[PDB]
């Protein structure tokens, strides 16, 4: 009976389903499994369920001679060395689709919060500042940015990006996108227009990032790109922190190159930066894009389905490295 | 040349347009005009531009013998004694439409922030607590409520309510509404379904209030209605504070009768309440529904147009108390 290590307490639906087909060890602690502890525990396993926090690299593969499949509890897989996995006949799966709507909802929450000063406004009320000042209402108090009918620019036009666009249609927006290729069916269905990155940045009132982290997306939103954005524009990052040059973003926010930003993801996590966190025109969330009951349950069910399919000699439904099919047939 | 007092520093477009046709006094101070000061200044005026903060009642009318028209810098007019105005031949105008998109955007900002813990999350990051606890990401961290595909119940289905529904369509929602009359064109255009209030409250995952304050809407969201709502539901109030029984809402939030609330408006303003302000599951904004430059500019242009139309012997374009037309012809 094959052994699986699950590196965090995922929802019980997934754990229980895996227990029917695997011997299951779960890392029970809130904190990330320590690196030395991971390398010790993988020695014996046939499968892994990993979080974005575990770096599944050559060193891990060398420590886990029986390892045949890694199911990421995440749609991103920048934490896994995919090419090295393929070379070794190791299957890698992810969790697309089940978290699309949670992440797109969160991107929209950030867009609107940053646009209309929701965080600063809440503190203004909650701290008693509103009351202490004695002024109920003023025609110039807390003026923010219109969203309805404006232009949204979506960087990355896959599952999450297109979901962000569906919501934008409810807001009557002009929709621009960039991607590695045109998406002509999505253009027709969503009314979206393909643009080079730099033209998108120049024309957009709202820029939302929904790309994977790759060599090519690393620091794509740098100083030069931030300078192209409108001074009234709002930037939202629900992708990966390293897509943005944080030092450049801090200058942009402080000096008024852009109006505001909503950030769910950071170059190091958990993140603290005194300079960024002092700014009224940033809205911050602790990497909670996929944090709904429904999404996290669906993720758990999907990691389980992938490992069970593999055990049954089937191609896992959300296999990422399809080239591995030529290296080794599925199964333990 | 007729005299107008404008009780707040509204956008210059409106003030300047009025200066072409009226002798204009503007109350330019940060604080609202004191009651005793208002009663002194109205003695001499032919017209007023008022904010929601000024109570235009029998006492004001008795102090202002030349007063023929009051233009509220607001779509709401619960601060004006309309029946007494009509009896005296005084025309009352408001600012519909020009602020609809700002207010509906803000309602959506509140809905999403309350649903996904944006305010609480921001403080968790900004304070350094996220970093100090040392955990980047966890499958159970900050789980919130799915919005896409859920049911929204919109209480009041006029200009702002229908705008809230247009946005909901981008979120693929089932749309319920209640109002004093059925809206068959809106049903066809928006896919919205009419329900009695109590069925709407039972069936909705998100309830948004967009009614005026009247004798009938006063405390309509009371203990009984909050108990009918789902324990997972989110309530958003962009209407008037007095539509909700705040004491009952506090019990509902604390005891889990509903999940969360987003509030832009309160029974007293500015508002202070230690019990409500202690709650993680409320999101607060300081009555900033119409707070975009474009909304506020349009409001200013519209108050000016109303007073100028009246001066010209025309029916003002956003006259509220149309029965006054039988009492006195327009003009000074
Ligand atoms: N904040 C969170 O909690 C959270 C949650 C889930 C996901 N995420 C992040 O969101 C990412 C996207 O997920 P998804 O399901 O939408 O993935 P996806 O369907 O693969 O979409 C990614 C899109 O990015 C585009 N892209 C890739 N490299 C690009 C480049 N260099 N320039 C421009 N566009 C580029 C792709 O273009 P092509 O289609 O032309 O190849 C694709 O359209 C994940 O990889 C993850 O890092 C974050
Ligand atoms: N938070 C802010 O900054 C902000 C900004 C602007 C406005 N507001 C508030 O929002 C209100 C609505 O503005 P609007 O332009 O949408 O007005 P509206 O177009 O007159 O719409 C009001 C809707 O409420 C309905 N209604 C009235 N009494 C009701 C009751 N007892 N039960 C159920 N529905 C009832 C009306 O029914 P019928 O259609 O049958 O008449 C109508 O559908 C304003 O009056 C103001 O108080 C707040």
């Amino acid at each position: 009976k094959p052994k699986v290590l699950i590196t965090r307490a995922i929802p019980e639906n997934g754990i229980e389903l895996l227990r029917e087909h695997f011997e299951v060890e779960v890392w029970e602690h809130e904190h990330e499994i320590p690196r030395e502890v991971l390398l010790e525990k993988v020695k014996d396993v046939d499968a892994l369920v990993t979080m974005l926090s575990e770096k599944i690299d050559r060193e891990v593969f060398d420590a886990a001679p029986r390892l045949r499949i890694v199911a990421n509890y995440a749609v991103g897989y920048d934490n896994i060395d995919i090419e090295e996995a393929t070379k070794r006949g190791i299957y890698v799966t992810n969790t697309p689709d089940v978290l699309t709507d949670a992440t797109a909802d969160l991107a929209w929450a950030l867009l609107l919060a940053a646009a209309r000063h929701v965080v600063k406004g809440d503190k203004f009320v909650r701290s008693g500042e509103w009351k202490r000042r004695g002024i109920a209402w003023h025609p110039k108090m807390f003026l923010g940015y219109d969203v309805y009918g404006k232009t949204i620019g979506i960087v990355g036009f896959g599952r999450i990006g297109q979901a962000i666009a569906k919501r934008a249609k409810g807001f009557g927006m002009r929709i621009l996108y960039t991607a590695r290729s045109r998406k002509p069916e999505a253009e027709k269905e969503l009314g979206a227009e393909f643009k080079p990155l730099e033209e998108l940045l120049r024309e957009s009132d709202f820029v939302v990032l929904a790309v994977p982290l790759t060599k090519e997306t690393y620091h794509m939103i740098n100083e030069e790109r931030l300078r192209l954005m409108k001074p009234t524009a709002v930037l939202v990052n629900v992708a990966r922190g390293k897509v943005v040059d944080t030092k450049a973003l801090i200058r942009a926010l402080k000096e008024g190159w852009i109006a505001a930003a909503g950030l769910d993801v950071f170059e190091e996590e958990p993140y603290y930066d005194e300079e960024l966190f002092a700014l009224d025109n940033v809205v911050l969330t602790p990497h909670i894009g996929s944090a709904t009951f429904g999404a996290r349950e669906g993720m758990a069910e999907l990691v389980a389905k992938n490992l069970i399919a593999f055990k049954n000699g089937e191609v896992p439904p959300t296999l990422v490295n399809r080239e591995v099919l030529k290296v080794r047939r599925p199964g333990f």
